[PDB]
């Protein structure tokens, strides 16, 4: 695995706050599989009074077979598979999206990545990534009000391959930074295959 890649469009705006917000996104590998805990430092994001959100972004390559949350309950099944089921509706807390099933509109995944890493100032390697076409599956976590760090652990089945890129993003739904873009974190890092 390689070092870790961490980026927020947190600004001047937040004081003393601006770099434990941008380090707050965390991955590292555990483990034909892979595994691997993101950790989210939700410390200075004031979710508890105001709630947040999480996104955890897969590659190509990738197939989620387990995820946990921080209290260590088994979300997996949680998670649409359609996207438009109505269970995935911009209300529901646990929410999907895919490439393979829509780009634009509100559950595309053009779009959810512009909301999520698109917003979190992403370096030029997140954005070759993106561009690349190489991920393919967003899940997204409604109603984060944690005020601790928040540890989810997530195992996928590798299905085709050498390079599998693992992102996580965090953001505040109503505190913004100087342009006025909700605040957003990213952490990203890269996991070679021998
Ligand atoms: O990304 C998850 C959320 O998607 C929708 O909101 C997006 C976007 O994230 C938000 O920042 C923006 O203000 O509005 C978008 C939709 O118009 C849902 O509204 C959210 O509840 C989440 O599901």
């Amino acid at each position: 695995q390689s070092p870790l890649i961490q980026t927020s469009n947190a600004d001047y705006k937040s004081g003393k706050d601006q770099e434990k917000l941008r380090t707050s996104v965390s991955i590292n590998l555990l483990k034909g599989q892979i595994q691997w805990k993101v950790t989210f430092d939700t410390s200075e994001w004031s979710f508890n009074v105001k709630h947040g959100g999480v996104y955890f972004i897969l590659p190509n390559g990738l197939d989620l077979t387990k995820i946990v949350d921080n209290n260590q309950h088994d979300i997996t099944a949680s998670f649409p598979t359609d996207i438009n089921d109505y269970r995935n509706s911009g209300q529901e807390k646990y929410r999907f999206f895919s490439s393979k099933q829509g780009l634009d509109n509100e559950n595309g995944f053009n779009s959810q990545w512009n909301w999520s890493a698109g917003q979190a100032n992403p370096s030029e390697t997140v954005n070759s990534w993106k561009s690349g076409n190489r991920l393919s599956k967003i899940y997204f976590i409604n109603q984060i009000t944690d005020t601790t760090e928040l540890t989810y652990t997530l195992t996928a089945k590798v299905t085709e391959q050498q390079s599998f890129p693992l992102l996580a993003v965090m953001k505040s739904f109503t505190y913004t930074n100087s342009k006025s873009t909700e605040v957003t974190s990213l952490g990203a890092r890269e996991i070679t295959l021998e």
